[PDB]
């Protein structure tokens, strides 16, 4: 196009980086009253800006040039710095850029072409996956016990499916749906069928037996979830022959049980909105690897994605961002109005859909921090005009924290939680409870007064006051509260609050020893937003470090702790998360989630003794064609 911006690393030192920004007017016309905006994920040092005035709100940066006019075929040059060790990835550059200018007194906008950043210090090393054989049974996760016989079972579309327990209804409907959707293979219910669902009360929750014989398949379970897990195994076990409307399973005996009770995946829908069809699609894929929990991250600074009828403004304002919108653009789509939200009717449809695959949905509503979208939506309710407190969040925001002294904050949170509790049948609600920015509420008159009333000597204690109100409210609504690990410090939440630990296993067990229930979600091994390889072209982020597939598989939760340890009562299970700062489409989403999710699924499900990297690679390789039939854009392990 007419306008191009080039970013170049000029200097690299310990915790410090300098950049050269060059903007080219390649149009024939001069630019008048011109200004540059771009998306950048790092905090730019404000006194470091050499040739213009920079304003930064989150990722959204506006640079006013010192020059009023930029001539045709001319260049504008600026330097800035950041406090950071070297950039390793092209995605560390500007995601998008654009300009504003005036022709004949009228405002104009143009998209700017952003050259890939010229990196000084890309990784030279590359993560190599060794060549692998293809395993005959590509089962992910690995069943804890499988015995394979020499024979095989071949069946046609008239084989029939028999069900002798109502517990298996959901699993049975799902199998048939998936065999139809994936393979176009139609099975029907037959009381005299070759595929049998049988009840076995001795089996624990989620456990199943699956035996393939020469002329029959028998599935046994004592729970709905068990039959669901069994059907996920059977989908991976079946091989469809072409030029014969037929399916083949190896004769085998499988006895299987889940290692952990909670096996979850969190999706960030606030940073970027993913449509109902996309969410459904992921949820069903989750069920394929025997995950039982979808954690829906619905609210954050960059968006509010859940319809609240009592507060229409949250989705009418807070679901949208753009230059013309109340909320500024972030990350991508700088030129347009970006957004979306889920209606309560759509959420009801997603809940029902998930339940058919044994998937519980946990909603997350972030307070008091990460609340920018809500605050812009309800200014009269949630803003104290007399607050002069200067603070910066970790995501470069100075105006994103709820005020625990305002009565409107309590009106807001009560109204939202009532509608969330009624909408979501799962007995859990996640409240955020992220650490507040340093010095927040420090110059708030309303907060100063509330400290004196409660006897608090430090402003951080207000956090606990707000969170305790949320917990008590959720308790009246019949919901247990869930929170991120910071909630455990102080007395901000009771022992009933479930803690999501991302720091370390040692911190998680510390928390468990205190009497909290906890979910392990370590940043270093379970964050699927992290890059998958060391090459600079790989999409993702790397602040927690690159996470290639081998590092993902080597994650082995609670390896050192014995099977009998009473602390394991406190460990709900494991979770993996996708943060969506730079994920705005299903192609990129697939690429990041797959194949690593299968490794996370195996960590969740399979006992450590049955885990092996080589064996895992061989099963992943035989599983790849099944993902291809579904059109999942997984990152290729062998390319
Ligand atoms: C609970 C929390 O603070 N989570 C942050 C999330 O906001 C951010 O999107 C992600 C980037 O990878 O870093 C996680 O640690």
């Amino acid at each position: 196009s007419e306008y191009r911006v080039d970013l170049v690393v000029l200097s690299e030192q310990k915790q410090n980086c300098r950049f050269g920004l060059t903007f080219h007017n390649l149009s024939d016309q001069d630019l008048n009253s011109w200004g540059l905006t771009f998306a950048f994920d790092r905090y730019i040092l404000p006194d470091s800006v050499s040739n213009g005035q920079l304003t930064q709100i989150g990722s959204f940066c506006t640079l006013k040039p010192e020059g009023i006019v930029l001539a045709a075929n001319h260049h504008y040059y600026c330097e800035f710095s950041i406090g950071s060790n070297p950039f390793r990835y092209y995605s560390d550059g500007f995601n998008e850029a654009m300009i504003d200018f005036v022709v004949d007194g009228q405002p104009q906008r143009a998209q700017v072409d952003v050259t890939p950043i010229v990196l000084a210090s890309p990784y030279r090393e590359r993560s190599d996956i060794p060549a692998s054989l293809t395993h005959a049974q590509p089962l992910l996760p690995k069943p804890n016990h499988i015995e394979v016989s020499d024979h095989s079972f071949t069946f046609d579309e008239q084989a029939g499916v028999a069900i002798y327990t109502d517990l298996a209804n959901s699993a049975k409907a799902w199998l048939l749906e998936e065999l139809q959707r994936i393979h176009q293979f139609t099975l029907s219910s037959s009381n005299s069928g070759k595929i049998i669902f049988k009840s076995n009360p001795t089996l624990d929750e989620g456990a199943y037996k699956l035996k393939v014989s020469e002329e029959s398949i028998k599935i046994e379970a004592g729970s709905s979830s068990g039959f669901t897990h069994a059907c996920a195994t059977l989908l991976q076990l079946l091989k469809r022959d072409e030029a014969t409307k037929t399916m083949e399973a190896v004769c085998c005996s499988i006895i299987d049980s889940p290692r952990f009770r909670y096996r979850g995946m969190m999706l960030d829908c606030a940073r970027h909105f993913h449509s109902v069809e996309q969410v459904k699609r992921l949820i069903n894929l989750l069920a394929h690897y025997k995950l039982n929990t979808f954690h829906w991250h619905l609210t954050d600074d960059e968006g509010w994605r859940v319809e609240i009828k009592s507060l229409p403004q949250l989705t009418e304002i807070g679901a949208w961002r753009g230059i013309d919108e109340t909320i500024e653009p972030q990350y991508t789509h700088l030129s347009q109005r970006y957004g979306g939200f889920y209606t309560q009717e759509e959420i009801r449809d997603v809940i029902a859909f998930a339940e058919q695959r044994g998937i519980t949905i946990i909603p997350e509503i972030d307070v008091p921090g990460h609340c920018r979208a809500a605050i812009k939506s309800l200014p009269h309710l949630l803003i104290e005009a007399e607050d002069t407190t200067e603070y910066r969040s970790i995501q470069h925001y100075n105006d994103n924290v709820i005020n625990p002294a305002l009565p409107g904050s309590y009106e807001f949170i009560d109204k939202v939680l009532e509608e969330i509790a009624a909408l979501f049948p799962a007995p859990y609600v996640h409240i955020g409870a992220d650490e507040v920015p340093n010095g927040v509420w420090s110059k708030s008159p309303a907060c100063q007064a509330l400290m004196e009333q409660l006897g608090y000597t430090d402003y951080k204690e207000l956090q606990g006051h707000f969170l305790r109100h949320a917990e008590d409210k959720l308790r009246k609504l019949g919901k247990r509260m869930l929170g991120w690990e910071e909630a455990q410090h102080g007395n901000k939440v009771s022992k009933d609050t479930v803690i999501y630990s991302w720091l370390s296993e040692e911190a998680a067990l510390n928390c468990a020893r205190q009497g909290f229930d906890v979910v392990l979600q370590p940043a270093q091994t379970t964050y699927l937003d992290m890059t998958q390889d060391y090459a600079p072209e790989e999409p993702g982020v790397d602040w927690a470090n690159p996470l290639p597939l081998e590092k993902a598989y080597n994650y082995e939760p609670l390896a050192e702790v014995p099977a009998d340890d009473p602390i394991r009562k406190r460990i709900w299970g494991i979770q993996t998360a996708l943060w969506c700062e730079i994920i705005n489409n299903p192609s990129r989403m697939d690429y990041m989630i797959f194949p690593r999710l299968t490794a996370m699924a195996e960590a969740c499900w399979t006992e450590k003794q049955h885990r092996d990297w080589t064996d895992y690679l061989s099963r992943l390789k035989g599983h790849l064609p099944l993902l291809d039939l579904q059109g999942v854009n997984y990152r290729k392990p062998w390319k």
